[PDB]
């Protein structure tokens, strides 16, 4: 759909070298044991990273804008909820959810 599209911009745009310095924390998803984060899986129940939203997209999995949003911003919260929000990693999620939200509002 043309909303789809929008948000399929959006994707390639957060993946894009224009955002790489502060995206590539959310490139992928989480990998707990490789970071020593070992109580990473028992505070976050439901894991989301770019990777995973790209594959849900390439599939056809969203059915619309609305759903896409929606793990965009489980992707951000789950650093919201892990991290203490002086973080680095929380900075940098801010500043993508910043270039995410805004282009997000211009939805046709
Ligand atoms: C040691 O890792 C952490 O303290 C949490 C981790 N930090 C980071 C993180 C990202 C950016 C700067 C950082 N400084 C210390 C940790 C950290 C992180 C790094 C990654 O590299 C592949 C991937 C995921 C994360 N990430 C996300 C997303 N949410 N929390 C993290």
């Amino acid at each position: 759909s043309e909303q789809l599209k929008h948000c399929n911009g959006i994707l390639k745009e957060l993946l894009s070298k224009k955002h790489a310095a502060y995206a590539f924390p959310f490139y992928k998803p989480v990998d707990a044991s490789a970071l020593g984060l070992h109580d990473y899986h028992d505070i976050i129940k439901h894991p989301m990273d770019l990777s995973t939203v790209k594959r849900k997209m390439e599939n056809r999995d969203y059915r619309d804008a609305q759903e896409f949003a929606a793990d965009v911003r489980l992707m951000f919260s789950n650093c919201y909820k892990y991290n203490p929000p002086d973080h680095d990693v929380v900075a940098m999620a801010r500043k993508l959810q910043d270039v995410f939200e805004f282009r997000y509002a211009k939805m046709p």
